[PDB]
């Protein structure tokens, strides 16, 4: 679990979005596993606008932060799950690091701000949905 709170937006994994997220929908994209809903309170976070390929993520299944080197956002095949059929997930960044399904929502940050959130993983890999391209989150 986890979310990004920036301005009057809440960014969550689309597969973990609540009934309240969908009732306050701003934008969603199944191919990216992202959903953004509107909030009444002003958020605590800021979004990186950069091309970093290193950062630090929070891993809930270890209660720890780990440093990572990750690939640029790309189209990567993701096997079928309970949430989606087998498909290519877009804007995904992969890195070597521990992850389990409930780690989804953990934030990846670089020195410039929030980069993305855990979305995929397994076998010593962790995948992050990028949010740096969503310029409208800042306005
Ligand atoms: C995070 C993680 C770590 C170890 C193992 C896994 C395995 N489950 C998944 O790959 N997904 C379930 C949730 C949605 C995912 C998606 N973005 O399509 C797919 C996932
Ligand atoms: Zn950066």
């Amino acid at each position: 679990s986890g979310a990004i709170y920036v301005g009057n937006y809440r960014v969550v994994n689309r597969h973990l979005a609540t009934h309240n997220d969908w009732a306050n929908l701003v934008w969603e994209d199944s191919s990216r596993d992202l959903l953004v809903s509107s909030t009444t309170a002003q958020g605590c976070d800021t979004i990186a606008r950069c091309d970093c390929q290193t950062g630090v993520y929070y891993c809930s299944s270890r209660r720890k932060h780990y440093p990572v080197s990750f690939s640029k956002p790309s189209l990567i095949f993701v096997e079928a799950s309970e949430y989606y059929p087998a498909r290519y997930q877009s804007h995904l960044m992969l890195a070597v690091g521990h992850s389990e399904p409930g780690d989804c929502g953990g934030i990846l940050r670089c020195q410039h701000g929030v980069v993305g959130i855990v979305s995929t993983g397994g076998n010593g890999l962790v995948g992050f949905a990028d949010v740096r391209d969503l310029l409208w989150l800042d306005e």
